[PDB]
């Protein structure tokens, strides 16, 4: 043999040299994916769709002649939609219905407001012109995912959502095509990694370049994200799939093993930790996870995500575990205790919440629905009416005059009106 | 020999590529400054303070033994504010009520919200621990910035706010130092370029690693902050100097020329051009600058930058300012125009717009942000992701009562089951409650 899940003790005078250890995996260095993709950036800058077709067939196993047989249209998402079930379809349509709800409140576009004085301040609001949205490709993609990209993009106002979504093996997942369609995505490709990134912050002859590329990706596209960083706005480097559990001892140890095995589950190399006071507790999360694995059908990407960065481990108290959880700076933290608003004031260094022993970390991933300004460019206007200008100038003319910066002084003084 | 500005005319046929080699010329390579930073992080990330202690004595030219030395107590700071006259001591605080007053009025916290099923929603808010400033050296440095990067990190609640300001030759602006000292900064660290992004990025032995970079940078600055990216949170990245003047020839020429020499005099790679269909303006505008050049303070600074990308642009009408300026793409423009909002609409890749004749550019750089809406009551209403945003953490909670996870949890079992993840599904399963269970 059964599965033995790694155990660290924060009592042992040696356990912060362990928890660094395993907060810094390199299982492919950052350097050998950095030179990869960066390669792989200036290849597709400089062939263009043939780098495209040339990394997408050693990639994800896939046969294309060329660039026109990585093109879905659009009508392809349109029967992926009727080809799913009729709870997956009403799921996808009821989250869209209120993520289009919520952000269609939140929407704010160009505005003026009038000082007193006459003056006029405020912004001009343009949405983006393209987007481009990252699906993982196969089966662990969650459509979630597509619906809270595209659906703020569309509601903004953008005219191209392009998504790219690898086909590995020529394997696609019709949920994520489905929630492609419901959520308004024009154009799909079916190319991924560095490239798929590449290809949209540059352009290419068939990929267009689009203003911002936006969404999940593993290291490959963390990378290629980064090094396209300025090139095209991007919206955050995700980290690695991850999950903190932190647990008083009082729930279902079955519950807490398979809260870690649904990060473990998504890629090999998600981190699933568990932190808890209870040692007793801990020795029955290792019997379930052992009892637990062989009956998943993704054990080996399981058994391996947690061979490489699993852990529990065991802490005094409530403020040691809290200590712990802070440092490790989870992205997503599951206090499963009693009183989980007395823990999270210790945490602050947590990214997403999950409280109490009722709410697994999972439904994160699924989320059934409840931003538009990521999607927008913003000018800020001031237009000074003589009086403003005076107002403004008499403080800018001594700032400026004190550093000598005289062209800036006299620049605000030929707008200033004599007093009385 | 007065002054004889650089004009260029859309009518010419070689226009294009005459002002495509103005927007684009370089002095030393992309390469090079971005091979430079890239040395300078690598260095800094090994050897520490050493690196960052060798980067200030060759680059600033500093007599500094060791690292303590490169420090300024707060006290410091203080003496600064005792230092500059009392008019600029007023000036420096009017601003700063300006900022934080608006900073407080957009400051958002915590919050829960409980739903019909009694599952608990919202989001928790904390400031950042350690956010950096950077501020550049010498008299080209606005005090603007610090008022407007500190006091948002003050009103967020950050517990050390850290600039870092180069001292070129032990020079000292003490505006910029009594300005930090009202907006609050923690510590100030006498070090500039990219081994201070650096420094500030990554930590070293007296240099704390903080959580947000901020503020306005040279190109070494500029380009190290490009590379911390993902490494440590930034603001925008702010571009060269630059300025594109728009004019239909109604504003006096020398407000004009001044607004110009605005821009120009902050920097010798300062870009300041105009646009005008206006082609007796744009002469009484080459006039002006003769005229007025000669006796600015910063005179050398402002003619070698006119003389390196200054040029007064002629062009057919509005339509075709228009597609100049879209051309250029300034992050700074001044309409000065009678109808600038008529003129908008045909501008299509602008940054922050100073509107009408009475608004120098010069007052962007000193009442508010990089394309910053000035702070304002009336302005506060309009809610935005800078400011007090800016230097704080949001994280979303999710509570579910049983209920809650039972009706949540159906729908996740039917989308993870549909993707074959079925470790989501169990674990969403177990927490759904069927009341006839015994
Ligand atoms: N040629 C260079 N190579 C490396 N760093 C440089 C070079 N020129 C300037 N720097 C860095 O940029 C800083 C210049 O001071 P700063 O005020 O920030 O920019 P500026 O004065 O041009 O506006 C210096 O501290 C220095 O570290």
């Amino acid at each position: 043999a059964p599965f033995a899940i790694r155990r660290l003790n924060a009592a042992d005078p040696d356990f912060g040299r362990h928890l660094d250890h395993l907060l810094s995996w390199e299982s492919v260095s950052d350097d050998s994916v950095n030179q990869r993709v960066l390669d792989i950036i200036a290849a597709v800058r400089s062939r263009g769709d043939a780098a495209v077709v040339e990394f997408t067939q050693r990639f994800d196993g896939l046969q294309a002649a060329s660039m026109a047989d990585l093109i879905l249209p659009r009508e392809r998402l349109e029967l992926a939609l009727t080809r799913i079930t009729v709870a997956q379809r009403e799921a996808l349509e009821v989250a869209a219905e209120r993520v289009r709800s919520y952000h269609e409140k939140q929407k704010q576009g160009s505005w003026r407001y009038t000082e007193a004085d006459g003056t006029v301040l405020g912004q001009q609001v343009t949405p983006l012109d393209r987007a481009g949205l990252y699906v993982p490709g196969g089966k662990a993609s969650y459509p979630s995912s597509v619906l809270m990209n595209a659906i703020p993009a569309k509601v903004a106002g953008v005219s191209e959502v392009v998504m790219v979504v690898p086909t590995p093996r020529g394997e696609i997942n019709e949920i994520v095509l489905a929630a492609a369609c419901i959520a308004g995505v024009d154009r799909v490709f079916t190319i991924g990694g560095a490239q798929a990134v590449a290809a949209l912050a540059y352009g290419t002859e068939s990929v267009p370049r689009v203003d911002k590329i936006v969404g999940p990706g593993n290291i490959y596209v963390a990378t290629a994200k980064r090094h396209v960083f300025g090139q095209v706005g991007i919206d955050m480097i995700a980290g690695p799939s991850e999950i903190l559990v932190v647990c008083d001892g009082q729930t279902d140890p079955d519950w807490i093993a398979m809260d870690l095995f649904s990060q473990a589950e998504h890629d090999e190399d998600a981190q699933s930790i568990l932190v808890s006071p209870d040692a007793a507790f801990l020795d029955r999360v290792a019997d379930s996870i052992a009892r637990l694995l062989p009956t998943m059908e993704r054990a080996e990407i399981i058994r391996t995500s947690l061979e490489g960065r699993g852990a529990l481990i065991q802490v005094a108290d409530q403020a040691q575990a809290c200590a712990v959880a802070n440092r490790i700076a989870p992205e997503h933290l599951e206090l499963s205790v009693a009183d989980p608003e007395s823990w999270l004031p210790e945490i602050r260094h947590a990214g997403a919440i999950f409280m109490g022993r009722y709410t697994a970390e999972a439904l994160g991933d699924y989320c059934a629905g409840p931003g538009v300004y990521d999607f927008q460019k913003r000018s800020s206007i001031i237009n000074c009416s003589a009086e403003g200008a005076s107002v403004l100038g008499r403080t800018a003319s001594v700032l400026a005059r004190g550093e000598s910066l005289t062209a800036h002084a006299r620049s605000a003084e030929y707008r200033i009106l004599d007093e009385k």
